[PDB]
Parts: structure tokens; sequence; C-alpha cells
């Protein structure tokens, strides 16, 4: 991994770590819409994303640069902001995890 992608990998490891789990857990794995009874989820969300998919993409060297990684993490949060009412607990969790992400992403070496 390039130096910028090492930083992205560090962020990802942090987002998956036990100290953020109280608000990160909804983002760990792909939404199982049928299991949750959300039969409109895949009509509304065209491009699902979650942290385990980001991790697999990192491991497989799919991301060619930090921008492509950031776009996927942000897509995950946007899906949450699109599907759920803005006062939902899951949205509050997203906002908190996105705060973790954006502040550390901004420290990217360059
Ligand atoms: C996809 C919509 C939105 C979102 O954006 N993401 C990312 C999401 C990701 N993961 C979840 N996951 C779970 C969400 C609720 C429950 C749950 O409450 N289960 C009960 C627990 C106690 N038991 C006696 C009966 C069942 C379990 C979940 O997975 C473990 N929910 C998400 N939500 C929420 C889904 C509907 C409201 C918002
Ligand atoms: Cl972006």
């Amino acid at each position: 991994l390039s130096e910028q992608l090492k930083h992205c990998n560090g962020i990802l490891k942090e987002l998956l770590s036990k100290k953020h789990a109280a608000y990160a857990w909804p983002f760990y794995k792909p939404v199982d819409a049928s299991a949750l009874g959300l039969h409109d989820y895949h009509d509304i969300i065209k491009h699902p994303m979650d942290l385990s998919t980001v991790k697999r993409k990192m491991e497989n060297r799919d991301y060619r640069d930090a921008q492509e990684f950031a776009a996927d993490v942000r897509l995950m949060f946007s899906n949450c902001y699109k599907y759920n009412p803005p006062d939902h607990d899951v949205v509050a969790m997203a906002r908190k995890l996105q705060d973790v992400f954006e502040f550390r992403y901004a420290k990217m070496p360059d």
C-alpha cells in the first residue's frame, strides 16, 4: 500500500475497532434487508456499501488511491442518510462514525 493508502487502512482498522463499536456496529456488514423486513431498501439504495466490503476491497488492492476509498466510506454514510428519517438513532450513529472518519481522513499525509 502507498503511504496514503496505509493511512486509509489505519482509519479503516479504527472504524472497526472496539472503542467505536457502540455506534459503528450497523456499518460492519452488508444490510440484510430481507432479514430486517426492509423490502424497499434495494429500491431506494442503488449502491449498498459497508465496512466489511471496504476491508475486502482494501485487502484485494481494489482501491487505487485514497479518494476512491473515501468515496466508498462516504457512500455508506449517504445510504444511511437517504434511507432513514434524519432523527433516527441509526443516523445519529452514522454522524458520529463519520465524524471519526472525516477528522482522521483530513490528516492524510501529503
Ligand atoms: C437498513 C436501515 C438502517 C441503516 O441504515 N443501517 C446501516 C442498518 C444496518 N444494520 C441494521 N441492523 C439491525 C437493526 C436493528 C436490529 C434489531 O433491533 N433486532 C431485534 C433485536 C432484539 N430481538 C429481540 C428482536 C430483533 C438488528 C439489526 O442487525 C443486527 N439496521 C440498520 N438500519 C436500521 C434498520 C431499521 C431501522 C434502521
Ligand atoms: Cl468523495
